[PDB]
DNA sequence: GCAAAACGTCGTGAGACAGTTTCG
DNA sequence: CGAAACTGTCTCACGACGTTTTGC
């Protein structure tokens, strides 16, 4: 459990809010018991010219990696453990992306329990439905309700 | 000379370096003394579905307006003397964009020196010059190199 | 003459995903 | 079977300007 600095948080806080992204999604793979994978991603994207900014939060951060794709650059962190930590600390001062940040902390902490009941999966498949409205959504394609092909 | 806070001051310069822009510009107007206005501006965008988040900056740091653009709406600080305490408090939390605050502080601080000397002014027309290569600028036409029109 | 407000839009720099592969 | 990586992309949501008008 790393804990991180006041005026570090808050910085990130809002240059989250700015350029950061919560992204929830239920990705389908036929390897998982119910078909489907939930993914959970904290990013932060920038131009590749600025590059030097996302290592710096590697650093800072202390986990995650950055990839690079073309004119642009993203710093993921997907890493569970750390990434619920991370915005257990953070979420206190979002002010746009703070709904979406408990409700990602919500699902990481229901995720052990959801890999039992279908029921459960489903639910917790909602919490991801309630993140992607919150978010500008509009290439999503597998939802909560695509998921309901549990009906076998 | 209104005092901020640290925390919203810490919260709004990674906002800042997120979604906000310190703009320059120089604007080809008759009615000035050398044919050109020296705009400065502090711009913060947003999807005009959040701009109450803009509103209430307007509070926070109680000068400057939001004006509505289609889908999103910019919150804008125009005025010379409220810009220069604001970025002059703000500058120290920076992380991309402290070099162009900086300079737009340059700028105003030799403003009422530049409206008089023809090579003053040229030379302000400068720092503004570089404010445009350190954004991510590609729609500029009036540069300083044009201010030279002043060679009549 | 000039500070500041209006008003319009080019061209991305990003948000938010998707789909597939790797690893243990 | 799962956590986590790797790879790809649509559609903006932004940045950063430009032109014109106030009105004192
Ligand atoms: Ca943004
Ligand atoms: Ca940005």
């Amino acid at each position: 459990n790393t804990k991180y600095n006041k005026e570090f948080l808050l910085y990130l806080a809002g240059f989250v809010d700015g350029d950061g992204s919560i992204i929830a999604q239920i990705k389908p793979n036929q390897s998982y018991k119910f078909k489907h994978q939930l993914s959970l991603t904290f990013q932060v994207t920038q131009k590749t010219q600025r590059r030097w900014f996302l290592d710096k939060l590697v650093d800072e951060i202390g986990v995650g990696y950055v990839r690079d794709r073309g004119s642009v650059s993203d710093y993921i962190l997907s890493e569970i453990k750390p990434l619920h930590n991370f915005l257990t600390q953070l979420q206190p001062f979002l002010k746009l992306k703070q709904k979406q940040a408990n409700l990602v902390l919500k699902i990481i902490e229901q995720l052990p329990s959801a890999k039992e009941s279908p029921d459960k999966f489903l639910e917790v498949c909602t919490w991801v439905d309630q993140i992607a409205a919150l978010n500008d959504s509009k290439t999503r394609k597998t939802t909560s309700e695509t998921v309901r092909a549990v009906l076998d």
